[PDB]
């Protein structure tokens, strides 16, 4: 199954597993928006075939119960972008594959100048750029809602919630990424990028944390089954 | 079984879930806390059996990956009580039973004078009174954290972190009592108290809310598996 062959190196975690046909999300009903989606790449799968991204349509899933839904009216005037984790340039095999990554269970409210349009976009672009070098490339991402120091000494996470539905705005967004550059051997990515205006001269390897960094902060497992041995190069070391 | 004995009228979720002798948890492995927790009571199992609470110890469940444990250090001089979800005193038929509400995944952050040691408790004795002029009793309970409007318009949910752990100070607590006054009839109670310190002359009705409001603002499926033809009384009405 394709499913098996994306989530070859473990689910991050079990809660509301939707699997379409060319990528995997895991979706959260009281944050609107996913907890994490995966995806894998070859380099023969980022070549497209009649496909078009103009016909997409942004729309929930409705595979999830109605009142956990977020809807498109929960985006509008918010002041962000419907944000793709997965996603559109990296599922280029068939229509019904790219018109999957517009459904609002892989949207997240999103900064667009600045950040979507520009900085995250550049991530994902640095990552199909890798995954072209690469035998297989596996890629988690999804929304963090990180902890601040306050005024009084005390920690406070705070998170706008935008629409009727009460779609959380992540503060940061994390994305994990595992190249295989030879057979057996990997080479693993991690980012952590605020939710927020980025200048487009800051690169992305400041953006650097250890894969601890995001299991704790996200509450998951990142590749739990992949020899940590295997690894052979861990965000531009070793 | 006792765990299907338990959750016959349904799963609120299936994150996490650690079946434990006498009632069911669901672990969030972000927040350190517990998702819900479910219990079932009969007349007969709010009777003592040489069991004693003193025996008890406030310890993790160690069955959950060490990253997302909260431990004892977390909530001392943090401000806040360990407040158990799953009542130690609905739990007296043996001694494990009772040892196991004092893992650390049925432990929230509360308030203790005016919450946990005063008006939550009532309400937690509350529901026992009333699960013994029933046949069976069926409760939900679970944090909760709350969006606030603002003065710029906008809503947020925020909520304080405590210990090097992280573990989420929630906002509010819910809890759903399911009562079977007759074979298959229903009477339904449904509450969300604020973790705050509250005056004890404020009845528990006060906090009366419709069961959507629990589902929508906790993310979860609360007795989904019920008729509600079923249900002959909702908090009071009917
Ligand atoms: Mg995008
Ligand atoms: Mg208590």
């Amino acid at each position: 199954s394709r499913s098996a062959e994306i989530m070859k190196h473990g689910y991050p975690g079990f809660t509301n597993v939707r699997t379409y046909e060319d990528f995997v999300l895991s979706y959260d009903y009281k944050t609107r928006t996913a907890h994490w989606v995966c995806e894998h790449l070859t380099p023969e799968r980022l070549k497209h075939a009649g496909v078009d991204r103009k016909l997409c349509e942004f729309k929930p899933d409705i595979t999830f119960p109605k009142k956990f839904l977020s809807q498109n009216t929960d985006y509008k005037c918010s002041g962000f972008d419907r944000g793709h984790l997965a996603a559109a340039g990296n599922h280029r095999k068939s229509q019904l594959a790219v018109d999957q990554t517009f459904y609002l269970s892989n949207m997240s409210p999103q900064v667009g100048r600045g950040f979507n349009r520009d900085k995250w976009n550049d991530l994902e672009m640095h990552c199909r750029r890798v995954a072209k070098k690469m035998i297989n490339s596996y890629i988690i991402t999804g929304p963090l809602y990180l902890p601040k120091l306050e005024g009084d000494g005390k920690k406070y996470i705070k998170y706008q919630v935008i629409g009727d539905n009460n779609v959380a705005v992540p503060t940061h967004f994390f994305k994990v990424a595992l190249f295989e550059v030879t057979p057996g051997k990997f080479e693993l990515e991690s980012y952590i990028l605020p939710n927020a205006v980025i200048e487009d001269t800051v690169e992305i390897s400041k953006f650097h944390v250890p894969l601890d960094a995001v299991e704790r902060s996200a509450g998951l497992e990142i590749f739990a089954r992949l020899d940590p041995k295997s690894i052979v190069k861990e965000n531009g070391a070793k």
